């Protein structure tokens, strides 16, 4: 149907935006910390901590997929890269600290790109 292919162009759009919007919240990791999965081979006990890992290969492959249906779900795999990172490390380490300053810079990100969701209507 037409109305089917019109809400196709809409989740195209706003992953669209949100491959750009991923491009700047990554760019605010220059140190690539958040870039892959933490490796279980390296980390053996990380799900015993952590039961939802994310990183941003992971975002990328979802993002290409257009399985964010909207922001609110993008974002609450950002929130989890940051989230999990705060809980396994300590305050006192360059993970931890990393975080802090990608959720710090990655607000400011995220503040526009809902404005700009609601405002094309891309939900
Ligand atoms: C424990 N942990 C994190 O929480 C986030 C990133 C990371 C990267 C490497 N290479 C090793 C461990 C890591």
């Amino acid at each position: 149907s037409m109305e089917q292919v019109a809400m196709e162009l809409r989740l195209t759009e706003l992953t669209r935006l949100l491959r750009s919007v991923l491009d700047q919240l990554q760019d605010k990791d220059p140190a690539r910390i958040f870039a892959q999965p933490v490796s279980l081979k390296e980390v053996p006990d990380y799900l015993d901590h952590i039961k939802h890992p994310m990183d941003f290969a992971t975002m990328r492959k979802r993002l290409e997929a257009q399985g964010y249906k909207n922001l609110h779900e993008f974002e609450e795999d950002f929130d989890l890269i940051i989230d999990n990172c705060m809980k396994y490390n300590a305050r006192d380490t360059v993970f931890y600290r990393a975080a802090v300053r990608l959720r710090d810079q990655g607000g400011v990100v995220l503040r526009q790109a809902r404005r700009e969701v609601d405002s094309i209507g891309l939900e």
